[PDB]
């Protein structure tokens, strides 16, 4: 369905990754977090949800996921909790060396992921979305 | 154009946001970010330009655009440099003792912000509106 999310961790240089999948289209949101904790968690999927209309997320129910603040912050923004992701780290190993930081990398490779086309996945999640409004 | 953003920046508790508004919508997107310097705009504006077809940006022209970074991060991603502050620094004030830290009552604000409907479209509904028509 159009408010359905995967969220999954990776991990590159020793730091921490989330990447959100809508699951009907392939587009992507991804970020490297300070850590994986409740709170870095809760305030990336409250991001994410105030960009797009976030109904369901499925997660890997970890950790991260058994504390006050993931389910507050769900609870909050009316969330519940019930292939993009190796190729993402193939991108940001195309790009790795024009960036300095990794974040920046990162970011370039969400561009290009969700830009690769007749339909990218930044085309398909909009008309998705639109189609269900 | 379904493509044009608006960019500037604004203060709070030392702190520095950039707060992007897409145009024909009102919607917006909005980070703290470490410092106002080219290197931390550029990434911003990265990020926003993967999530949404950013075509051009109207910014501040400040000391942030003026250096290498901004414009190869824009050449890049295929930009061209061509209320809300206020707003939105108001439904930060209405939820920041909600949130320890304001990155926190930032996002919360972003999402009252897009969500919001006044009697009815929100902002969300309305810039996937806008691009979806565009596109087909
Ligand atoms: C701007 C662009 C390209 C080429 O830059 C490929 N897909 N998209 C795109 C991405 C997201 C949209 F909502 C609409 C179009
Ligand atoms: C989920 C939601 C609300 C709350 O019902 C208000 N606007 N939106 C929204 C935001 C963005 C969309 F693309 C579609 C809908
Ligand atoms: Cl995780
Ligand atoms: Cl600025």
């Amino acid at each position: 369905s159009p408010g359905i999310w995967q969220l999954d961790c990776t991990h590159l240089e020793g730091k921490v990754i989330l990447v959100a999948v809508h699951v009907a289209s392939g587009y992507i949101e991804a970020e490297v977090i300070p850590a994986e904790t409740g709170q870095e968690t809760a305030y990336f999927l409250l991001k994410l949800a105030g960009r797009w209309p976030v109904k369901t997320v499925h997660t890997d129910n970890g950790s991260n996921f058994t504390g006050a603040t993931v389910r507050a912050a769900c609870d909050w923004a009316g969330i519940k909790q019930e292939s993009m992701n190796k190729e993402l780290k193939k991108i940001i190993g195309q790009v790795r060396d024009q960036a300095e930081h990794l974040k920046t990398a990162v970011q370039m490779a969400v561009f290009i992921h969700n830009h690769k086309r007749g339909y990218s996945a930044g085309e398909r999640i909009v008309d998705i979305i639109a189609t269900d409004i």
